[PDB]
């Protein structure tokens, strides 16, 4: 039911943009780390951020480090971890924290688990899990029900699934969690929000947008509750492109 995005904003309108990264921005890769934004996209995003008070913030599941070695030379405002991380715009960073008997616990128990299944990768990102298994699709369920577990066992975690991974994060965080804080706070307050996201976790952050009367756009394929959708990943770039240089 999300109509297709062909429109493209006017560059100085009274938006607030929201833009997730892995699968929106930079084309999905085999492995994280051959992951890409091209430094053309940076310099639309830059130069959109720029013609709008600065109101532009990446709202992704990667950790901020990941995040602003993934945007250089430019430096937004950021959403890591699902929210758990967060960078305003005066470069203020909101930590979410964890008991650390918590982390050690969890990270030696999911250590046993994936120490012995081949293609499956596990990540610690201070205060989440990411359960990886893009290399072996088969061990999904076994991923997934060892997180389940987990965040039924430990009242401080929740269970985010997504593309090819599973992610244990602390209870609250969510995209529509992370856009909230910003909404509240200069210069996004009083624009109207703009965001654009492919997976799950971006769902949470569609809902409090179509809630806000905001812009919610879908990439890719999958059921969604956006109300706009592209295509692909170039085609958010030519859409990015076509709000510059109309």
């Amino acid at each position: 039911m999300a109509e297709p995005l062909t429109v493209s904003p006017e560059l100085t309108a009274n938006y607030a943009y929201f833009f997730d990264l892995d699968g929106t921005l930079a084309e999905i890769k085999p492995h994280p780390d051959q992951v890409v934004v091209p430094h053309k996209i940076l310099q639309l995003l830059d130069r959109l951020a720029a013609h709008n008070a600065g109101a532009l913030a990446l709202i992704s599941g990667r950790s901020m480090t990941e995040l602003d070695a993934l945007a250089k030379p430019f430096r937004f405002p950021l959403a890591g971890v699902h929210g758990a991380e967060r960078r305003d715009i005066n470069g203020k960073t909101h930590i979410v924290r964890l008991p650390e008997a918590v982390v050690r616990e969890v990270e030696a128990l999911l250590r046993s688990t994936l120490v012995a299944l081949p293609g499956t990768e596990l990540e610690s990102k201070g205060m989440a899990f990411a359960l990886h298994y893009r290399q072996a699709p088969e061990h999904e369920a076994a991923l997934l029900a060892l997180a389940q577990h987990v965040t039924q066992h430990w009242p401080q975690l929740a269970l985010q699934l997504g593309k090819c991974v599973v992610e244990i994060k602390p209870k609250g965080t969510n995209k529509g969690e992370a856009i909230a804080a910003f909404m509240q706070e200069a210069p996004f307050a009083g624009r109207i929000p703009v965001f654009v996201g492919d997976d799950l976790t971006d769902e949470a952050g569609f809902g409090v947008v179509n809630h806000a009367g905001g812009i919610s756009v879908k990439v890719g394929v999958g059921a969604t509750q956006a109300a706009w959708r592209l295509e692909s990943v170039p085609d958010v770039w030519r859409w990015l492109e076509q709000i510059n240089y109309p």
